[PDB]
C-alpha cells in the first residue's frame, strides 16, 4: 500500500536481502519470502530478478525455495500468455543445483515448470529447450 519502484527498488530490496542471507533462520525466510513475494509485483521482481536470483544462490536449503521460485514461475505463468529471462535463471539454475544440492526430481519439477511458464512468456527457444 506504498512504494513506488525506486522506493522498492534501492532503498527497500537492497535492505532485505541482506538481511535474508545473513540471518539464516530458515523459518524466518520461508514466511518472509512470501510474504514479499505474496505482496509485490512480478514486474519489480523483473527488475531486480538477478538480485533475487543471486540472493537465492545463497541459502540454508531447509529453506524450500523451489516451491517459492516455483509461487514465482506459476506467478509469472499467468502473466506470461498474458529480456533472457530463461538464460539468466537457467546458469542461476545449474549454478544453483551447485550453490545448494537437489534431490533430483526437485530439479526437475522445476524443469517442468520451467517449461511451462517458458512457454507461456516465451513460446519456443529451442535452446531451452534442449
Amino acid at each position: 500500500q506504498l512504494v513506488d519502484l525506486p522506493t522498492y527498488r534501492d532503498s527497500i530490496l537492497g535492505p532485505l536481502l541482506e538481511q535474508i542471507v545473513q540471518c539464516r533462520d530458515i523459518l524466518a525466510q520461508e514466511y518472509l519470502l512470501e510474504v514479499i513475494t505474496q505482496v509485490f509485483p512480478d514486474e519489480y521482481h523483473l527488475h531486480t530478478l538477478d538480485q533475487f536470483l543471486g540472493a537465492v544462490s545463497r541459502l540454508n536449503p531447509h529453506v524450500n525455495v523451489k516451491a517459492i521460485v516455483i509461487g514465482m514461475m506459476n506467478r509469472l505463468s499467468d502473466y506470461a500468455e498474458r529480456v533472457p529471462l530463461y538464460d539468466i535463471f537457467f546458469d542461476q539454475v545449474q549454478h544453483l543445483v551447485q550453490a545448494q544440492h537437489l534431490p533430483i526430481q526437485d530439479t526437475i519439477a522445476l524443469c517442468c515448470s520451467l517449461a511451462n511458464l517458458s512457454l507461456n512468456i516465451y513460446p519456443e527457444r529451442l535452446d531451452y529447450v534442449d
